[PDB]
């Protein structure tokens, strides 16, 4: 029946690093990747900072000629994907290429490319729209280009569930493997929404921290003085592999993906219910999916976006699911350091949860200077905490009240 | 052993009609929904026609104020979804709401809303971007809004696989039910890409027919004079239901969804391999998934987009999968009449495949006046053909060489 699914490769671009080891070092050091934005003039914007991928060189991966036609989210997705596949040691052959697929998603996709092509259309005319505009901007083309570059003939798709995308992409890819639709999936998310429409759109919703004077202090999940999320760019990709397939080739296994939960809040497009009932249903689904006692959960990588409503509803959900055990587990928001990578948030955070299992350390929630009312769990304030982690849970919640939970455990 | 999945409700907005029965009356009458586009100045564009939804009244579904918050593609997906739920007679209760989910996707999503917000951003600056710009434009908001409106707490997601979206959405929803993760899913696709960036984008890629003098004859799949696809808008939704759940409430069952296939070409971004090998793999995968012999297929609803390369490669794939049986089955492109609904193409064509089973009639390929070299199958040229149909296949192929096949069978 269901096969087991393990993680054999990981790849990342984040505001903390151009790969997983560099990003993970920043996470354990409590380093902010948040800074005033340099690539554009934001003087008319109420938010002028975020998590950029600094010093990204697409020519470490792709020819300048190809990169020129690709939105940054595609470039970032491909880079993370290429890293994950190399990290896995997998050899794509005629014998296995039909069994290897990709599910790399995005919440927003090629908004920069769309904004630039809009400029061309309105300032000049449709004769100035790029012939590459559509395939260089649409969300499924991380999966599409990665399949073309590596010869992957397996299931090829893209999820778009806003800030849940990365979590759902990994969960559904794991289901593809579990049910025998594939033996290997490259799965994760990528995002680059840091153009005028992205910063302006989230700005127009009053969703973003306006702490321009101290950008590294802006993302402060569960802190009394939090005032909305920090917009960040990048990508995470994991190589997911059927367990017996991984054993057969002698793959290095990072961890086992044991649980995946999905749910809808069915409450509000942009706001969670105050009790976090949707997050609670999702986590319980994932825990049952994993065949676990909630007391087995040692570490939660929270969605923890630094929004007033979101942070407290997530505490509410965790308290509901874990009762007294909510006081024994460690929960942290790596968004304290990375900001909110939106569609990629769940992907980089799946990787941070797996590395919490490899290194037996809970990443910190930086900036948690004054926990808010009812935020009385172990939220790993300020500094990484070495502790026993056998089971780690990663939560993502998105616009539309779409929820995803991944459960990872150490593997023998 | 998996659970069986049946279709109990369908909804649609197409260039042929504001519901399923009006659209299907057009399909079987050989009617075109293609006309010069009226909603904009297309003087600088090489294509000035497409398949618009004519006379759509969002206030039959939403308050004017809910509707102002949402891109047209979201309005269209909600319309089709509300039709399908209503058509199914399903009653959402506290007992079942956790078992009812939604997978409504889009290929390109909120291009019109992005265009309109770009105009404000460049004319007046970011203070003029709508607060609802992001949640009202993102592809998962059909799934999100439908779940909030109907109280659906089951799996909530959206696929974006370009022109394969509707096929994949329906196939993965069917997997959700087959493997016990939901009892009911609303699945399909919506698209409204007939704006400047849509006609501009595909036009820059020379992907579109430029037959501005005869818009109704532009979409001519397998015809020697074909010159690119016709851009169309609309939406398809199906209520997928676990068979025992459908029978227990006395649901009317249109057909059974017995097979789903996915594959990647891993070849080119916008053109198939000339042998259609990825499409051949995808169809074999869906037939193996259904436990069917190729000889059991009576009707194929082709991808059939009216592109020089795609039409011919789809013939090669069908000839390769079905050998001698390629000449017994009937295959037609309803895009001859509807044009290419992109992300919604596979959703409306799944509905047309189900109604081909219900009514025992292969819809025509209109405008097939001079079939091209090797286009010598039964392509149902010009006129609907009544015939035995026990098994219908629906193919969708999209940018990145992402392929999906659905297999439907008569339910007695
Ligand atoms: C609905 C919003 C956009 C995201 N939701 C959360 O932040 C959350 C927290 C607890 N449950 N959902
Ligand atoms: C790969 C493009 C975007 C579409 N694909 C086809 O048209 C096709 C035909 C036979 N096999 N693939």
């Amino acid at each position: 029946s269901r096969r087991r699914v393990v993680i054999t490769g990981m790849g990342m671009l984040s505001p903390l690093g151009l790969d997983v080891p560099s990003s993970w070092e920043g996470i354990l050091a409590g380093r902010s990747g948040i800074a005033p934005i340099e690539h554009m003039d934001l003087s008319a914007y109420s938010t002028r900072f975020g998590g950029s991928v600094k010093g990204f060189n697409v020519e470490e991966y792709l020819s300048a000629k190809e990169a020129r036609k690709l939105d940054l989210f595609i470039q970032y997705g491909l880079a993370a994907s290429f890293q994950a596949v190399r990290d896995s040691g997998l050899e794509v052959t005629d014998a296995n290429r039909e069994r290897i697929g990709v599910s790399m998603g995005s919440g927003i996709g090629g908004l920069t490319n769309i904004e630039n092509n809009c400029r061309s259309l309105f300032e000049q005319g449709p004769r100035r729209i790029s012939p590459f505009f559509v395939p260089g901007s649409i969300i499924n083309m991380v999966s599409g280009f990665l399949s073309i570059h590596l010869g992957l003939q397996g299931p090829n798709y893209a999820l778009t569930t806003a800030q849940t995308t990365g979590t759902h992409s990994i969960g559904m890819a794991a289901r593809n493997i579990a049910y025998g639709e594939a033996d290997v999936m490259v799965a994760g998310g990528s995002e680059m929404a840091a153009c005028g429409l992205g910063l302006g759109g989230f700005g127009a919703a009053r969703a973003l921290s306006t702490r321009n004077d101290e950008p590294t202090r802006a993302s402060r999940p569960w802190d009394r003085d939090r005032d909305g999320f920090v917009l960040s760019d990048g990508s995470g990709a994991l190589v997911l592999e059927e367990l017996e397939h991984a054993r057969a080739r002698g793959a290095r296994i990072y961890a086992e993906l044991v649980g995946f939960g999905m749910s809808g809040d069915a409450f509000h497009m942009t706001a969670p219910p105050e009790d976090g009932a949707g997050a609670a249903r999702c986590m319980k689904n994932a825990l049952r999916d994993a065949g676990l006692d909630p007391r087995q959960v040692d570490y939660i990588n929270a969605h923890g976006t630094s929004t007033p409503a979101g942070d407290i509803a997530e505490i509410a959900a965790v308290k509901s699911v874990f009762g007294e055990h909510a006081h024994a587990l460690s929960m942290s928001s790596t968004k304290s350091m990375t900001g909110h990578l939106l569609g990629a948030a769940g992907a980089v955070e799946a990787i941070f949860s797996v590395l919490a299992l490899r290194d037996q350390v809970a990443p910190p929630t930086i900036n948690l200077d004054n926990p808010d009312e009812g935020c009385d769990l172990d939220l790993v304030a300020h500094e990484a905490k070495p502790r026993k982690i056998d089971v780690a849970l990663s939560n993502s919640f998105g616009f539309g009240g779409t929820n995803g939970t991944l459960v990872f455990r150490r593997f023998a």
